[PDB]
DNA sequence: CCGACGGCGCATCAGC
DNA sequence: GCTGATGCGC
DNA sequence: GTCGG
């Protein structure tokens, strides 16, 4: 909120590499920066003392003295006007829509609102769905309504197995007002590292929180992963909850301090995290951390039991979630 | 001053 | 059907 | 687009 502007426009130079460009690098490269001069506490003042902070090269430079005196940014400006760039960077606010799918939408006249609701026929089941609840989708999650939400997640996945460990991560696990889905984390003692006892131990969950109608809709679902759509029950005479985006992922009981970890987040946290950990000498994912060998390759899992572990390995003083929000 | 640039689950299409 | 590259997401 | 080899 105190470089605002600055922040806003990179992120928006960020979605056009991404979305029309397909450029997913300078998507990235275009983030980073806008973290951390959004984590900057002073208003900046110039394009140089921009430059100081990493992930701010020279043309972000040139861009933020530009932004700072006009108040605009022309690049920014004319790819507004390019209605068919303007026309890719709508179709890819809808979940299963990406640069590509939605390039080939522009190129077979499909460009709004209204012409995927009359070519719904064209749309694979998650995009139809995405379009579905589009609206909803762009609402941000109250905490309020996050821990409501709390409550059946687990109260149901008790009722299933009282083994089972539910643990709501992303922009909420990060202490966050408001969240943009419900990303939920979940363990249980039959699924391990190297033996599972129970095939369907994702489908349980699931099933349940369909038969208890809150998870209204589904995306994808492997026996591990599970994207899909989710809403609170409502009362009388009130208007219904706006649906919900939910993911479910289940980690390996004994790999969780891995998993909390990425489910957790930010991104851009986990991006710098593990770019880190590469120039530390080790590779961290969902699962868990290891050391680049010799030549390179990824050796065998070393030892975690706690977050700060990880931490420590790639020797990064512990932080907690609340500050991991980049 | 030329390129590399975190990691992975599901869905989908291509070649066999 | 199986293997792998590719979209798209988190 | 940035930044390190
Ligand atoms: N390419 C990505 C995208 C996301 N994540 C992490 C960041 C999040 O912690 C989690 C996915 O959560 P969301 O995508 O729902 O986003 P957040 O929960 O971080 O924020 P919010 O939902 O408030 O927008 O996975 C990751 O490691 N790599
Ligand atoms: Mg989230
Ligand atoms: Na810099
Ligand atoms: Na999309």
């Amino acid at each position: 909120t105190l470089n605002g502007g600055i922040t806003d426009m990179l992120t928006e130079l960020a979605n056009f590499e991404k979305n029309v460009s397909q450029a997913i690098h300078k998507y990235n490269a275009y983030r980073k920066a806008a973290s951390v001069i959004a984590k900057y506490p002073h208003k900046i003042k110039s394009g140089a003392e921009a430059k100081k902070l990493p992930g701010v090269g020279t043309k972000i430079a040139e861009k933020i003295d530009e932004f700072l005196a006009t108040g605009k940014l022309r690049k920014l400006e004319k790819i507004r006007q390019d209605d068919t760039s303007s026309s890719i960077n709508f179709l890819t606010r809808v979940s299963g829509i990406g640069p590509s799918a939605a390039r080939k939408f522009v190129d077979e006249g499909i460009k709004t609102l209204e012409d995927l609701r009359k070519n719904e026929d064209k749309l694979n089941h998650h995009q139809r769905i995405g379009l579905k609840y589009f609206g909803d989708f762009e609402k941000r999650i109250p905490r309020e309504e996050m821990l409501q939400m709390q409550d059946i997640v687990l109260n149901e996945v008790k009722k299933v197995d009282s083994e089972y460990i539910a643990t709501v991560c992303g922009s909420f696990r990060r202490g966050a007002e408001s969240s943009g889905d419900m990303d939920v984390l979940l363990t249980h003692p039959s699924f391990t590292s190297e033996s599972t006892k129970q095939p369907k131990l994702l489908h349980q969950v699931v099933e349940q929180l369909q038969k208890v109608h809150f998870i209204t809709d589904t995306l994808s679902k492997g026996e591990t992963k599970f994207m899909g759509v989710c809403q609170l029950p409502s009362k009388n005479d009130e208007k219904e909850y706006p649906h919900r985006r939910i993911d479910i992922r289940l980690i390996p009981k004994d790999q969780y301090y891995c998993g909390v970890l990425y489910f957790t987040g930010s991104d851009i946290f986990n991006k710098n995290m593990r770019a880190h950990a590469l120039e530390k000498g080790f590779t961290i994912n969902e699962y868990t951390i290891r050391p680049l060998g010799v030549t390179g390759v990824a050796g065998e899992p070393l030892p975690v039991d706690s977050e700060k572990d990880i931490f420590d390995y790639i020797q990064w003083k512990y932080r907690e979630p609340k500050d991991r929000s980049e």
